[PDB]
């Protein structure tokens, strides 16, 4: 059991790579907490539930509110997962909107940012924990039409050294996930997995030769919460089957 | 001359490294173009114009107008340096404001992106171009307690690839400069120069043992506006003393 | 178990980080298969056997025949570990010698590769398996004075994109660990940790302000042995505490 | 003039950047000594000589001589470019010879290491100086079947932070070219320039879509050699068109 014992908070549960953490940091262990904004309904906490049984639906959706209740239900937090996606608009230079570039780094951004800083000070009294930032691997290559969405990956992963070295001393790594072509329901959807031209195309441009599971993204995320992960911070982890 | 009858329009130019980029840029031939929020004013223009006699001051200071009135004035421009500061700020996960994150946000991604989005088209119709942004090394190394301001510039860096992909087949370049420790009015001001135990602790963490020259940093962005760097692209060039 | 029914050959096992990846790997449910120099004798065999049991000590010690026997021994293997390490010699410039400069290349870039043209055969009649190199974090930052060490580590870290583009379509996954400051008899030996002056200029340029262990440094290969880790390839995982 | 003044000596001057540079340092004013293997011959000397007017041919080809040689011209070397090419031989794992690979990295990585422990002495008792390894971008993507070649390249570039930390406080400076996709005889020759497939085929993975020019190549490192660059070092720039 690597995450034995182990209290993971893990945000937007039902984007991105929500899921796959939860199934593997369950099978490893864990006690896994999960905030959506879709939460204040009990039918959808419900849902989550029965999908991953041992898995607690937090009924705050708001960031304050919720760290506290997250921080109530066993006293701590050991990792925290900002698990946070906002579309991949084609955005040319001459149809980009500015309002969407903000948006996008406010989702990818602040948002995890305002998230690390109410999660942070609870791990500093203890002298443990871990920051796991989900993100993207397309700010290591570039993509054309895409700038705004790669930017804002880029803020987002930009964050990741400055805050290893700020909460170093106490213990306390700070990593992403760059994740790229990974079954997921924001940006490799089911329907874009039936779409065979599609297929044909990205998985010619990835080493692997094929998309990642959902499964490894959250075998990956769950490495860093680790114990056995304790010496690596301020690192931005490629997964994306070689294609950075 | 290695810029002789280049048209060199470079922003803010009272910041960061205006002044620099000028100065070379003038001594190696080119026709420079100045915007800056002081430019409004008669008095601020004729003070840059008689500092550097050929650069033109443009009046215009808010982003369409004054790139209209900057590619009216000789019908084209070959390079857009784009030089973008905002203060970095000293903000602890404890202490750090939202608001500060969103403003460093905006002046050092969506401000230069948008000056991008309105230069672009008249460099795609003539197939050639420079795009120049000047940034900070910061982002490859990390800063303790600095990183909403880190983090932006890595949002700013995050441009760069993605737009050169997406520009590169009108043999239009993108790269930017990452700088660090350059004596400049916005990060290395004379007073820091003056404090001689600041000084002591920063060029002994610098490779070559000293602060930048604001000429160093202009003499780069020369570089990479002129005909001899095009075939360099998607480029986060260190300016640093090898701090980076 | 993350390793059930993996079998894993770890080199120079009395090297480096042999003993933590043995260690883990066992501990994870892993077939371990080591090599070492010193493994032609019965006694040196037992000793290790003893200090892991569940391991097993190859007794040919020359790449071919070393390897043919690992393969004897269940037919296959999942995961080859090429833990390689030569001294960091103090060189600089004026006192470099070029036959340590050749020595260094040969044991940390020529022997892992012959290692894995000897090793990928099997894997690819398979379609699975893991190749990770043990390497260095020194060639991401450089150091003064060491530089045919660093460049050596950089012969080895630059062999890791391109066999995971060669290896990818049959499923390999290929990676490195940039290690530093981790407990190790190579590098961080037993007298280095007992100087209370080395010791504190180590730690503080660590961010996490700490040595590694051997157990973390021997968890993370371990990770990229595991079925989880079959979208990462192409990569060298800096695990240095935040130095790299 | 950017080079006025400057003495710089070019290393085996008739392969990949020798004459790009030596026909770019010379109209920016440089005192140009050149090293090639053919230069013991007077015919070749001759040859190099008529068509680089103001270039000098060194007649001694052995290092130390060579050195020797260039220092007594003028008293001094202002810049090294070490210009340093082996063929990348198509080598998958199963066919690739090992000492083709220890080849590669003697001609690549231990001979401009080797020219550098020559030529630095004189540079810091000056306390001025530049060192350009001309190298490759292919570490920094990788490729299937030359990993041999794009590992030495690695190693090459594996010097440089090192030495430019070594060197610094000398003001020394050292950085490397990471050349890709630029017409040379080493690697993209006449021949290959004429296959309309094979130029298609490599253009189309280019993102400004076309191979770079000789000049462009000699400009880049004609900039690093120049007084501009003073505050640039340890760097691998980049010169591939985008496609690193």
């Amino acid at each position: 059991m690597l995450l034995k014992d182990r209290v993971i908070l893990i945000t937007n549960v039902e984007k991105f790579a929500g899921h796959g953490t939860t199934r593997i940091a369950l099978a490893q262990g864990a006690t896994v907490l999960a905030h959506d904004p879709s939460f204040d309904t009990p039918s959808a906490r419900h849902k989550y539930e029965s999908q991953f049984p041992g898995a607690h639906a937090l009924s705050a959706v708001e960031p304050a509110a919720m760290v506290e209740l997250a921080l109530k239900r066993h006293g701590h937090i050991d990792a925290l997962v900002n698990n946070d996606a906002y579309p991949a608009l084609k955005a040319p230079l001459g149809e980009a909107r500015i309002e969407d570039f903000r948006d996008a780094l406010e989702v990818m951004a602040v948002a995890p940012f305002r998230l690390t800083q109410l999660v942070a000070p609870s791990m500093r009294k203890r002298k443990s924990g871990r920051i796991v930032f989900v993100s993207s691997a397309a700010p290591l290559r570039g993509i054309a039409n895409y700038a705004p969405y790669v930017s804002a990956r880029a803020a987002g992963n930009g964050l990741v050294s400055s805050l290893a070295k700020e909460l170093g001393r106490d213990s306390i790594t700070v990593n992403a996930v760059g994740s790229n072509y990974v079954e997921n329901p924001d940006y490799f959807p089911p329907a874009l997995l039936a779409n065979r031209e599609a297929m044909a195309k990205m998985t010619a441009q990835i080493p692997l030769g094929r998309l990642g599971k959902s499964d490894e993204l959250g075998a990956t995320i769950c490495f860093l919460c680790s114990d056995g992960a304790g010496f690596i911070t301020g690192h931005v982890l490629p997964h994306a089957g070689g294609w950075a």
